[PDB]
């Protein structure tokens, strides 16, 4: 006997996004005790959300889902699945994306948490996209999310001000015509130690009452990473989609630098013209919810349309990336 | 308008291969503590630690070098990793870049899939996606557990259940469909049931508190798994497309015998059936654990490559992943 097949839809793309910003406003002075003209020359960061104390990444991924729902015309009992992206979820388990479903009033459906730092949300969109075509599921929520303000080590002042918290969600399903081109994904697992937290947690709960594990950044040579090599990356994210750099009307790198972002913009040949995702300047880098909510962003603002072709790429931890040709949501 | 690409890959895919990894220490229920006490109450006799050096990434590499020796491929031939486990103790970096460097493929894609004991069937289920889809022609699928450290030697309800291991699975284009639709879900409501106790922000920004244990509500997951994980089976080989009876090997996760005794007879398989009892001494290895019982099946030669299985995956997050697949090797 032969084993079965599915098969789902042939045309598939974002049909939302909904956004989540911690309410707490922490300005470069703030945090910074000329802060503010040397962080933002850096790195574009004027002000950060900070979540707080009650909050998770798995409440902000909730609060992200709901509203990404409501913009797609959608109820949790449309949805067939949820991946979680993030890295911050400080439990080994349960993982996050089964209590957010109940959250949401959808506690049956299936999920999972996507771990690959910052490219996590281009490979979670990647994997719910193939898993719709394929008749695993026919609509799915994909939600970046992040809670980084207490992995900060308040004295290393080489990324202190550089990591924020937010969430942000989209609507993948079926559409009318091809909304996601193919991923394009890969690694430096030799750069492993660039970006890190620099004490496994057994290690750390063997003696608790030492050093305890923050966040550490290597950051030039993050910065000459993603600079020098994230270029190719999109150039092959649109080479698979089938279009040119021409065409891109809208551009979503991840909120990393603004430096590094400038630089890419230049190296990918864009048009003049071309929208370019800014988020960071009130955002900072929020890893895996960067992204969405760098779309929710330019949407809300009135800077990209929904239907606008757009290049996201996704780089960070692991070093890890993953990139695709999308339309913009609503 | 400006047209994205639709494209496709290969339709048919399947196992070329499993690899496993068990740690070298023995750990007997007589040491751990009793040896009936344990073994009437969890069919585990024995378990495998692993030495300190050691970690979930570490094991996965040896057991993806194992699996791509077994299917008589390299590093070169891969496209990518998954790495499913729930004892990665680093929030970042993941640990599917580390298993690609040390296997020589530093650069292939690759991520950390966390589903708890569902990890396995959701990360072949991706897999099978994503080839089909044409994002990779050639996969590797890793679960690996290092449970040992999580482990309180004083809960006296689960600290005689957790061990460690890795297995892994090379997935690609086979000339007939080798892998069945993916049948996965949740009960994010009872979440509690397996978890870290306390967070690790809250452990470290409270260190002279007590630190974090795996905590299980026994009776709670038991009658969730007993109860309707057969359902779930029944769903898996109805998307296959295959009969109960037509069911040549049965791959529980290997949570508990007798949980798993209750599923054989609800599934109403074929009285020569075989069913995956790998838990006797490798005890409950979580992500690792279908895998690994589908290795041991192949090794003891109960189970044959081409058999027809059932694998259901269950536990954390509540969370449930079943397929039919063909076994591999
Ligand atoms: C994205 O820019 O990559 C960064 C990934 C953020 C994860 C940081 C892990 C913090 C753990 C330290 C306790
Ligand atoms: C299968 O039974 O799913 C169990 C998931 C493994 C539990 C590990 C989390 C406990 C960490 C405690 C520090």
């Amino acid at each position: 006997t032969e084993i079965a097949t599915t098969s789902g839809a042939r045309s598939v793309g974002l049909l939302s996004v909904g956004a989540y910003r911690p309410e707490r406003v922490v300005t470069n002075d703030e945090i910074c005790q000329s802060s503010d003209e040397w962080i933002y020359t850096r790195t574009g960061i004027k002000t950060r959300r900070f979540a707080a104390d009650d909050e998770s990444a798995a409440s902000m991924a909730t609060e992200a889902c709901r509203r990404a729902l409501s913009n797609a015309g959608l109820s949790a009992a449309d949805i067939d699945g949820v991946i979680v992206t993030t890295n911050t979820h400080f439990l080994q388990t349960p993982p996050a994306a089964p209590m957010v479903a109940a959250s949401l009033g959808a506690k049956g459906i299936l999920g999972f948490d996507l771990s690959a730092g910052c490219a996590g949300f281009g490979y979670a969109l990647g994997a719910a996209a193939d898993m719709i075509r394929g008749g695993g599921a026919a609509t799915m929520l994909v939600v970046g999310t992040e809670k980084l303000s207490p992995t900060i080590d308040m004295y290393d002042r080489g990324n202190c001000f550089i990591f924020a918290d937010g969430a942000a969600a989209v609507v993948v399903g079926e559409t009318p015509f091809q909304g996601i081109g193919p991923t394009v994904a890969g690694s430096d697992g030799e750069q492993a130690d660039a970006i890190r937290q620099d004490i496994d947690w057994i290690t750390f709960a063997q003696n608790p009452s030492g050093p305890r594990p923050f966040v550490r950044l290597e950051g030039p040579a993050v910065f000459r990473w993603a600079a020098f090599k994230m270029g190719d990356v999109g150039r092959r994210a649109m080479d698979a989609a089938g279009v040119r750099p021409d065409q891109i009307d809208v551009f979503v790198p991840h909120q990393f630098n603004s430096r590094i972002n400038e630089l890419l913009v230049k190296n990918l040949q864009l048009r003049p013209d071309a929208v370019v995702a800014n988020d960071i300047e009130h955002t900072g880098n929020t890893s895996a919810a960067s992204i969405p909510l760098a779309m929710a962003e330019l949407l809300t603002t009135g800077a990209a349309k929904p239907g606008d072709l757009a290049l996201l790429i996704g780089y960070g931890a692991g070093l890890s990336y993953a990139a695709q040709v999308v339309r913009m949501p609503k």
